């Protein structure tokens, strides 16, 4: 189903894996790892994503993308066997993540609550097919929401993907996300639900879910705040916005709310997430 790539012509695509940054006008976009370079595959932009357990991760990513082809997943073009190292070729997104345009890098104009809830609800399609095809994601987060030309939310990086409670030595993923059950080493897509619920925090505060110069430094913690009647979550509505609406905004922090309760069996499924997202609109 993918192009087998050479590893010649994907350094010559890459302009010899040029690790200038893309705004020198080199090609190095990011750091997944390894590191992920613009290239040009004929007409065609590209990124090309340069890499013992990494095997594994790169097995995982063409396994599980080659089951999985959805409107609000990243597209896999095609991988490379030969050469030095192992790469992985993508569809390039012309808006990169929402992590990176919830923060404005590189002085994108901030997004409006209409965009926002869009994204929203393509983020929740697309982790709906995962839970449909019984797949856990384990690491949703904004740097994984990926963003095309008509800013549609692409669900990124499947390399620590698991098939569907299970508990697992070796836990994966990122802390400020991180349900409590899958800090605890618990494997359910009941864990999914809860990282996407600090996404909805991220899209209504435009706050990153960690930043160590804030108080709270994890965004997670202004859930407790707001429920202790210290605050309300117009106090943190991002003020980068001249669309929201209070009765929408509120609706997508209930749907927030929902998704964090401590309890995994006391959290909706993908299924009601959707269409609570669906019926805010
Ligand atoms: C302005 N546009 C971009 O910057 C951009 C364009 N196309 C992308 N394609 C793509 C699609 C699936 C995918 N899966 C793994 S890497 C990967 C890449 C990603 C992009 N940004 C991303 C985020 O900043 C870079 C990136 C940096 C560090 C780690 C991973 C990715």
């Amino acid at each position: 189903r993918f192009h087998s790539f050479s590893f010649y012509e994907l350094k010559n695509v890459t302009n010899n894996f040029d690790e200038r940054p893309i705004s020198v006008g080199g090609n190095k976009m990011g750091e997944g790892f390894g590191v992920v370079y613009k290239g040009y595959v004929n007409n065609t932009t590209v990124a090309v994503k340069k890499l013992e357990e990494l095997k594994q991760q790169f097995d995982q990513e063409i396994k599980v993308m080659a089951k999985c082809q959805h409107e609000n997943l990243v597209e896999l073009l095609g991988f490379s066997s030969d050469g030095d190292d192992l790469c992985l070729v993508y569809v390039y997104m012309p808006n990169g993540s929402l992590l990176d345009r919830l923060s404005c890098l590189d002085g994108t104009p901030p997004l409006s609550w209409h965009m926002r809830c869009k994204i929203a609800q393509g983020a929740a399609n697309g982790i709906n097919f995962l839970h449909e095809n019984h797949h856990i994601h384990r690491d949703i987060k904004s740097a994984n929401i990926l963003l095309d030309e008509a800013f549609t939310a692409k669900i990124s990086d499947f390399g620590l993907a698991r098939a569907s409670t299970v508990m697992t030595s070796r836990i994966v993923g990122t802390t400020a996300y991180m349900a409590p059950e899958a800090l605890r080493g618990e494997i359910t897509p009941k864990s999914d639900i809860y990282s996407f619920g600090v996404v909805l925090l991220e899209i209504i505060t435009g706050l990153p879910a960690v930043d160590e110069h804030r108080e709270p430094q994890l965004l997670l913690d202004i859930k407790e705040e707001i429920e202790d009647e210290e605050k309300t979550i117009e106090d943190y509505i991002d003020k980068k916005m001249n669309d929201a609406d209070s009765t929408s905004v509120e609706a997508m922090y209930s749907v927030a709310s929902q998704c964090l309760h401590e309890k995994k069996n006391k959290r909706p499924d993908i299924k009601k997430v959707q269409q609570l997202l669906q019926e805010m609109t």
